């Protein structure tokens, strides 16, 4: 099994214990750590944070302890956005400048591969993405001739049917990618007006839950479209999503006025780290969605959909039963990386629960 784990470069800045640098990562926890995100500047791959050269080195030092560990650099992300990626990929000359830039940058900085995180290609982009992936892979092939182990190529792909059909020729891109991380944790958000879970494994039968907005549906679709199981990695979140409730109702379909209040550490409305959520559960009422197989919790006017040790193990058992390549984790700096929040003196509780299932059998 692969266990693909993202480390975000902006986590460093969080206050107090929310601060996460790459030396916090257990070298043996994941098979592959992906550093998020790289820029494109002058049509070439580039650093993002002022100190990314230092933190790339911190990350790459982890291989001293675990020489089998692989690292990738993820280019794109949401601040980068779509339109910038579109401009690069749709023209022969900028595409080539970018693709040429990648192997030398990665080798300089100690990375084993590239992760493409274009969030997200429009309908006019689907064919360019195909070309980009094929051509990037071919440049990696060529570059292996010089005697170092071929660079890995991966891609982060959204899990909604609509975004998949719009942007991605899955049958073609799966031929050239070494794995595809399926983003099976954005099925609900504050744009909806009611509470709901963003990472359910199956449909909720009570709600008239659009048949597609669940991990199983997404995995089955990707397979149906031609992604080989042995390339497909299923995403599992260590964050949860929060909502502010519009009434005393807490139940399936309960109305919301907006995203939840920001976390003490993550300081972003609508999202909490798992460490934050362990704190939130003190004095919260907990519930599980039985059909969807994922928990939520509530306290005052706040309502939080999240994943716990039991739900992440459950998702790991599912992906193994479907003979998937493994799991992806968004993100290491959102699990209880310190180990001190969740009453168990155990660093990376969610990620290690996933790991221990994937090792079992
Ligand atoms: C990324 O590259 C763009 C385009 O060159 C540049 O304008 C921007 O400052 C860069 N972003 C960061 C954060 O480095």
């Amino acid at each position: 099994y692969k266990l693909i784990c993202y480390y975000t470069s902006w986590s460093q800045y969080r206050e107090g214990d929310g601060s996460c640098f790459p030396d916090a990562i257990d070298p043996f926890l994941c098979t592959h750590v992906i550093y998020s995100f790289a820029n494109i500047s002058n049509n070439e791959i580039d650093t993002w944070e002022w100190n990314d050269v230092t933190l790339y080195d911190t990350l790459n030092t982890l291989k001293n302890r675990n020489p089998k560990l692989k690292t990738l650099l993820s280019v794109g992300g949401w601040n980068f956005g779509s339109q910038r990626f579109s401009k690069i990929a749709s023209k022969t000359q900028s595409r080539r400048t970018f693709i040429k830039s990648v192997p030398p940058f990665l080798r300089t900085h100690g990375f084993d591969g590239l992760d493409l995180a274009w969030l997200y290609p429009g309908w006019r982009d689907k064919r360019h993405l195909t070309t980009l992936v094929k051509e990037m892979k071919a440049e990696f092939v060529r570059e292996a001739q010089a005697g170092t182990e071929q660079l890995l190529l991966s891609a982060a792909v959204p899990a909604g049917k609509i975004a998949i059909d719009r942007g991605y020729d899955i049958a073609q891109i799966s031929r050239h990618l070494d794995f595809i991380s399926l983003l099976t944790y954005d099925f609900h958000g504050a744009w909806r007006q009611t509470v709901g879970h963003h990472s359910p494994l199956f449909r909720g039968q009570e709600d008239a839950s659009s048949r597609f907005s669940n991990a199983d549906y997404a995995v089955s679709y990707m397979l149906r479209l031609g992604a080989p199981a042995n390339k497909l990695v299923m995403g599992i979140p260590t964050f949860g999503k929060s909502y502010t409730l519009a009434s005393s109702k807490t139940d399936v379909g309960a109305p919301i006025s907006g995203p939840g209040i920001p976390g003490q550490f993550t300081k972003e409305k609508g999202i909490l780290a798992y460490y934050e959520i362990c704190d939130f559960l003190h004095g919260a009422t907990t519930h599980r969605f039985r059909d969807q197989q994922v928990p939520y919790a509530t306290k005052g006017n706040q309502w939080v959909a999240y994943d716990d040790q039991e739900s992440v193990k459950n998702k790991a058992r599912y992906l193994k039963n479907r003979q998937l390549a493994g799991a992806m984790v968004w993100a290491l700096d959102l699990d209880d990386f310190r180990g001190t929040f969740c009453g168990q003196n155990l660093a990376f509780p969610l990620t290690n629960a996933i790991k221990d299932v994937l090792a079992g059998v």
